[PDB]
């Protein structure tokens, strides 16, 4: 069940999944609808689901990782798609080999240096590229 803010924006949560506390490498995953494109893992908040809880669930489902949830980075709107996304830092401590989206849709994942992540996100996901602005 998709949820919405009072203005009709879709409620979403996302994590910047870092390899370490240095935050130099981030995990991106393949788009479901276009598998040669990279996205930040994230998705819809469920009814009455806390954003931090939604972000951890979405990263487990889409990216097959777990770890230590850090700070909220910010709340980012995509006016074109009508999304409002809570974006958190996660430090990855567990990498699972056969996760929900790997089994269900063959979703891929890959470590990117921050500057390379921003580069591959820019064309199709410029708001996701802005998650890294800091
Ligand atoms: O395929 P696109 O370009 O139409 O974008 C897709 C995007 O696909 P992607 O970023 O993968 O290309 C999905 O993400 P996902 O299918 O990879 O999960 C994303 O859904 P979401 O991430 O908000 O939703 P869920 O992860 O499932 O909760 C939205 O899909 P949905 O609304 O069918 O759940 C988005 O569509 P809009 O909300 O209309 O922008
Ligand atoms: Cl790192
Ligand atoms: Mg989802
Ligand atoms: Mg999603
Ligand atoms: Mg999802």
């Amino acid at each position: 069940t998709r949820t919405y803010d009072g203005d009709g924006y879709k409620k979403r949560a996302a994590c910047l999944c870092f390899r370490s506390e240095s935050e130099e490498e981030v995990l991106l995953v393949s788009s479901s609808r276009h598998p040669d494109r990279w996205i930040v893992p994230g998705g819809g908040m469920e009814p009455e689901e806390e954003p931090s809880v939604a972000a951890v669930r979405e990263v487990c489902e889409e990216a097959g990782v777990k770890g230590t949830l850090g700070r909220l980075v910010g709340i980012f709107e995509n006016q074109e798609r009508k999304h409002r996304t809570y974006v958190y830092v996660l430090i990855v401590t567990e990498v699972l080999e056969d996760w929900e989206d790997s089994v269900n849709i063959g979703r891929k994942r890959e470590w990117f240096k921050i500057e390379d992540a921003i580069k591959v996100l820019q064309y199709h996901k410029p708001v996701q590229a802005s998650y890294f602005e800091t």
